[PDB]
């Protein structure tokens, strides 16, 4: 149940985009267009867990994020604005 920072590539902004259209389905804040993935990223191992800083309509928000390696991603949680890191 170990956590690393990742770097900011390709796959880390398509956690990001991930986050950002799941979050449009829910509908807490409305229609969000996806700008990109900052720094830090973190990544969990259990089959992962991800927390981003996601920045969508030029606004801050963090997302966490399960992933099943064999299965399917789950957007755990969406919140925000929040504060840069």
């Amino acid at each position: 149940g170990e956590w690393e920072i990742i770097d900011i590539g390709p796959f880390t902004q398509n956690l990001g985009k991930f986050a950002v259209d799941e979050e449009n389905k829910i509908g807490q804040y409305g229609r969000l267009t996806f700008n990109k993935v900052i720094r830090p990223c973190m990544k969990k191992t259990i089959g992962y867990e991800y927390q981003l800083y996601v920045y969508a309509s030029d606004k801050l928000f963090r997302a966490d994020i399960s992933e099943d390696y064999k299965t399917g991603r789950k957007l755990l949680r969406f919140n925000g604005p929040v504060p840069p890191p």
